[PDB]
């Protein structure tokens, strides 16, 4: 939808192309993976910057990554219109932030495809921003903000899955919220352009 | 109702069922996928036209037949009825056309089961002979006109698999429309029962 | 429910009581699946009467058995209260007739789990000998009747499975419907008590 | 709510921790089964006790694990506060007995994870002493006294697997039921918290 949403929209445009070049038949997605065991030694700097951006479609796989672009699209946009506003480094500095401590954790961890936990974050830390709100639903009209994201890992419980690939997130989107609220000297640096 | 509604709805029956025939277990389903290597050299003149009647209902792509049947019936008629009331053999003759170019750039690449794209040609060539009718959807009455054969292209690529197939029915279908709408000499064959 | 629903009800306790002495453990299943290669040589008169009234419970075919039991009490105490009204040697004689034909058209198939196909067969059969009924649902509570067993094989497309468990019942109701209502001598026999 | 409603609400909390520890990747989940003939000729006494905190949540046995813990929490605290307002050291002795009975009888069968008929012995202990409630469900509300056990078995048998595990746990309970309301010197252990 190229009608001016918001700013940061080339991130929804890299994420709905990425899956298009992936799974035409253009490049084999074996090259797409963020292996820590082809990082440690290998340098191939390919892969911790291809691997946040592509996702996997399968038939049957095929709900998670429509629901997934869709918490992108409606909950990065909201912050585009309420937190963004002016001074948009700040929150660049934001998205950075959580992008090498989930990619950094991910080489702690073994896991690889790194698109879920970024928007999880993303998700927790506007609930985090946005409490005391009366309305969170529609069918459950009145609704205490701020469980969002662990009312997701309850839909994980129901669908199966797994919880490895949200709680990071969900946990560096409230290291992030006490590194900014807590204490001062989280400020950005130079390259400003606003 | 089967009250003959078009002249050819003999497709229709037949794509109903021949997959009854392979999900009763009377043939075996590999006698029926269009190998091509096979087709090339071996004679086996049994499937290049049994390929296109056929469709592996069971457990996981059962929406998308019912989908692309529902398609299939709800625009062939109407394609029928708008702008092909009178020469039938010529509408045979285009039904015929981008069959005789889909099996050759289907043996060239690897697809097995060629009764989406011609469904969709069928379908983009109604698109593009019918302008600035909006009413489309039950629910979603603001569809714009050509925009359709994207749309299901999108159903296709979220539900089903893959995406290069129906890219070609499109293509073929842009062919026909611009080999027929601009240029002579493709009137058709002799003995027509018009 | 043993509260005097029929007069039949032993068929009922029969198919609730074999699958819980099959699945605590008493008997190995595997003595219980109607093997007709081990019915062509050795005797083995256990098979055609123990498989007609167990069915196999996993946890994911659960469903299956409830809805197949729910069709059981309700459709066939209809006839309890509106056809076995006196008599009820003329539809015994009904219910065992299509046992034996399906008995030995499962011998002539390989099908091994014989009691889907009675329970459609005694569907259709109350669906045939109850035409021009105006209601049959609830949801769509305008309904043309005797559709309902087609109905149930749209139910299987949707769930995948196969065909091959329904519509032998399916067409040995519409036998026993057209050697019934067409000619004579479709009589009973001896042992009357009534 | 964790507002301390009962005061053993340790076991709910940790048999809701537990499979978060199990599914999340720490340890292993084959150290945890209760191997019962490497319970014999090893000593490892890391598991008579992690055993009944575990289930195996995830693709498929999803909603057992939900309904057996709502049922679980729904009924501890109102056998605690029907006829157990005082004597909570007594409450707690019955909470062994059945434990150190029923390990016995799954150290002899082949049973693994011993969450489910500990919580329905102490749901039919629950059943046993209050007869006469109807008012069980908020849909069902005609549910007459002491058959919930049985319906509770009949999830598990359509839902679940096994049926001979949960059994044996109505049979301790019946056990301790008839051995604590008919027969002297049995009332507890000294150094209580009363």
């Amino acid at each position: 939808f190229r009608s001016i949403p918001a700013i940061t929209r080339y991130w929804f445009a890299a994420t709905v192309a990425v899956p298009l070049v992936g799974k035409l038949g253009l490049i084999s997605p074996a090259y797409l993976f963020l292996w820590p065991e082809a990082f440690l030694y290998r340098f191939q700097i390919w892969r911790p910057i291809t691997a946040t951006f592509y996702f996997p479609v399968g038939p049957g796989t095929g709900f998670l990554y429509l629901v997934n672009l869709y918490f992108l699209y409606q909950y990065s946009t909201r912050l585009e219109t309420g937190a963004f506003d002016g001074r948009p480094a700040d929150y660049l500095f934001m998205l950075l932030f959580n992008w090498i401590c989930i990619v950094i954790t991910g080489l702690a961890m073994d896991m690889q495809l790194l698109m879920i936990p970024l928007i999880m974050s993303v998700l927790y830390v506007w609930a985090q921003l946005n409490r005391d709100m009366i309305v969170s639903f529609w069918f459950g009209t009145r609704f205490k903000a701020c469980y969002l994201p662990w009312v997701i890992l309850g839909f994980n419980y129901i669908i199966g899955g797994s919880v490895i690939n949200e709680l990071i997130g969900n946990l560096v989107g409230h290291l992030y919220f006490f590194l900014m609220f807590r204490y001062p000297m989280d400020l950005g640096g130079r390259n400003f352009l606003s």
